[PDB]
């Protein structure tokens, strides 16, 4: 199944969660969706927060240290923080990094 983006909230620590500042790639299958990496332009995000699909709240997501890698932009190049989920296994970071460097 191919994987998704969407946008999330990120942080260095859990309270500074709030706007929306990161890309979350996302696969869904049987169990429902599982978030596998994040995309951003911060480089310091420890945390990713989620609302709960049933509204009773937020999930808090540890990140782990983040790959830096540059693209090009129409104003020049521009470095970008991937950061896989805490134990995320090989075959998920594949997907992320073969989905990111074959779009970008």
């Amino acid at each position: 199944v191919a994987l998704r983006q969407m946008s999330c909230a990120a942080g260095t620590t859990q309270t500074a969660c709030t706007d929306d500042n990161a890309l979350a790639y996302y696969n869904t299958t049987k169990g429902g969706r599982f978030v596998l990496a994040l995309l951003s332009d911060l480089q310091d995000l420890k945390w990713a927060r989620f609302p709960k699909s049933d509204g009773t709240g937020t999930i808090y997501t540890e990140l782990e240290p983040p790959c830096r890698f540059v693209t090009d932009t129409p104003k020049g190049p521009k470095v970008k923080y991937l950061y896989f989920i805490k134990g995320l296994n090989n075959l998920n970071r594949g997907m992320v990094l073969g989905s990111l460097a074959a779009t970008v």
